[PDB]
């Protein structure tokens, strides 16, 4: 039983920064934990081939330390998993953080002790810590989703989830199946196709994707970025999604067809999924006709790329362009390869997995050495629901969030005093590092304020929390993303109640809300002295 000021759960971007603020700016005794053997979070787990950010390299990082920003370098316009991991290990060493963390150590329970006004946190090695504050940075795309298939456990080959890819494992020369064609599946398929002996893709919902445009960067282009870094970050912080481009306000149907095509073509040539969805016109996410113009443009490209009409039919995206926008380094062109087969599982479902592979309902065995599951995540709330977390009077997080998960401001919830979340439910949907920093900075200020002012507990009221839920819901219902049927609204997991899970007002609005709450003496919080 060690006693400390603060516990941080997670050693991704969130947890790394939170330990830094709580320790060096607030002078609090702070311990961090990760199940992982080192820092990096997402970029520690997802070592699958092709893993690559869709935020441009110069913005997928911390902004808080002006010297670090001048020191870091990168090879290309987007940054790969090993490069991000190295960046994060460098942050941890640069700021002497490593000593706060217990790696290979899962937090298994966190229990609030009403009389003592402390959290009791236990690890899977039986260590017990008591803390005044808990900061949860457990990842909104971290709890793996791994569907059961009939017969899966008779399979004699290897099975791998992409977000648990063992470092070093290569599938070169093997016969491989991939289940999943979201952001991960596209990357893994594109990068496996040239090295595997045969690839079979099991596609349930083909998605819309545009080119990433990942180009080599020399040490000069990067010099110009580094020379304007202050303004770069100021604009990012004052945009909606903080991806580094100007979010358009131009309505798509207010220009001619010719011009519309030209604007989409320029975005397509330039690259980037978010730029396609938000850099071109201002209403692709809120107006049906604007959505359909963007969708048709992409469908027409698929048609020109994939040469076999039957293959193209199976890969043709349909319906609203309303999932997380995807981009790729040659995904659709993979299906022109003779060692790649697409299996459209909505029309030819999986019958079962047997010793040697996957059998479809047409009676064909797809013979496979390895099955890769790019089946995504129990997003946002999944890592909370899996830990034993109990608040005031032993209320379990799963009974508190008995239906949808909720927060006040994305960083707190009622009945859990002195307990904060980084990227909890109902927070911003943006390039995430600058949102993580907004939240960590705001939590650190709040804890600092509590310590200075002798506050014993802070927690949001149920009224404020309900208002925040309603605000998220209203903003969501004004967009088409409601009908996209993906992880973003909890619709990807059998047994998960679909719900709003994000505040979609953008980083500029989010930051203004957060700063006003703090300037106003923590409006919506109950504060006990
Ligand atoms: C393949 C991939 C690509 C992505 N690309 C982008 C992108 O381009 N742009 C973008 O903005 N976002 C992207 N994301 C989202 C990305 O997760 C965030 O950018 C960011 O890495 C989140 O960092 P985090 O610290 O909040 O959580 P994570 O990096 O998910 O770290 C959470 C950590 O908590 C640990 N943990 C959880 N529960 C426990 C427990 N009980 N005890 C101990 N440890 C625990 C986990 O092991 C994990 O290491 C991507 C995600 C994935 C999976
Ligand atoms: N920066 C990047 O380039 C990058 C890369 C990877 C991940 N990410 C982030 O991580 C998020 C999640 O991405 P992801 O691709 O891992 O997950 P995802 O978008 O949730 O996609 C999961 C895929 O698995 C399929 N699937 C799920 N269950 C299945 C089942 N039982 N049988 C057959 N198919 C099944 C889904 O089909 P349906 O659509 O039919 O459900 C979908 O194609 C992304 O949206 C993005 O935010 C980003
Ligand atoms: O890939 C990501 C993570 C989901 C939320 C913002 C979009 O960028």
């Amino acid at each position: 039983t060690h006693t400390v000021d603060a516990v941080v759960i997670g050693a991704g971007f969130g947890g790394i920064y939170a330990v830094h603020k709580l320790h060096h700016e607030l002078g609090l005794t702070t311990v961090g934990f990760d199940k992982a053997d080192g820092p990096g979070g997402t970029w520690y787990w997802n070592r699958y081939p092709g893993a690559l950010s869709d935020t441009e390299s110069h913005l997928y990082r911390f902004s808080f330390d002006r010297d670090l920003l001048q020191e870091s370098t990168w090879k290309t316009t987007y940054i790969t998993q090993p490069e991000i991991l190295e960046y994060l290990e460098d942050v941890v060493d640069r700021f002497d953080l490593r000593r706060h963390f217990k790696f290979g150590t899962e937090v298994t329970s966190a229990l609030y002790l009403d009389d003592e006004n402390l959290w009791e946190v236990t690890t899977d090695h039986g260590e017990v810590y008591r803390a005044k504050y808990v900061v949860n940075a457990v990842g909104l795309l971290s709890a793996i989703n791994f569907p059961n298939l009939p017969g899966l456990d008779t399979f004699e080959g290897e099975t791998i989830h992409t977000a648990a890819w063992p470092e070093g494992k290569s599938l070169a020369g093997r016969r491989v199946g991939v289940i999943g064609t979201g952001s991960t599946g596209q990357q893994v398929i594109t990068s496996l196709a040239p090295e595997v002996e045969h690839l079979t893709v099991f596609v349930r919902t083909p998605q819309y994707s545009v080119p990433v445009g990942n180009r080599p960067v020399n040490p000069e282009q990067i010099a110009e970025i580094k020379a304007d870094y202050d303004r770069i970050w100021e604009r990012a912080k004052n945009s909606a999604v903080a991806f580094g481009f100007e979010e358009s306000t131009l309505p798509a149907m207010s220009v001619s067809e010719e011009e519309r095509n030209r604007i989409f073509q320029e975005a397509w040539d330039h690259g980037g999924g978010f730029r396609f969805m938000f850099g071109t016109f201002g209403d692709i996410a809120t107006d049906e006709a604007a959505n359909e113009a963007a969708a048709s443009f992409i469908r027409a490209k698929v048609a020109e790329i994939i040469e076999d009409p039957e293959t193209a039919r199976k890969l043709m995206p349909k319906g609203l362009f309303a999932k997380r926008p995807l981009c790729d380094s040659g995904y659709y062109e993979v299906y022109n390869r003779p060692n790649v087969e697409a299996v459209a599982i909505k029309e030819n479902p999986i019958r079962e997995v047997t010793a040697k592979g996957v059998v479809t309902e047409d009676g064909v065995l797809h013979e496979l050495d390895v099955l890769v599951f790019a089946t995504g995540f129990d997003a946002v709330d999944g890592n909370y629901r899996r830990i034993e977390i109990r608040g005031r009077d032993g209320l379990h997080i799963n009974d508190h969030w008995d239906g949808q998960p909720t927060s006040y401001l994305g960083v707190s919830t009622a009945n859990f005093p002195n307990w904060f979340m980084v990227l909890g439910p109902n927070g911003p949907f943006t390039n995430l590092p600058p949102s993580i920093e907004t939240q960590v900075e705001w939590i650190s200020d709040t804890i600092g304020y509590a310590e200075r002012n002798g506050v014993r507990a802070i927690e949001p009221t149920p009224e404020a929390e309900a208002e925040w839920t309603e605000t998220c819901t209203e903003i969501a219902n004004a967009t088409l993303f409601t009908k996209g049927d993906s992880w973003i609204f909890g619709a990807n997991i059998p047994g998960k109640k679909p719900s709003v899970l994000f505040y979609l007002g953008g980083l500029r609005n989010y930051r203004a809300v957060m700063a006003e709450v703090a300037a106003d003496g923590y409006r919506g919080f109950e504060v006990k002295s």
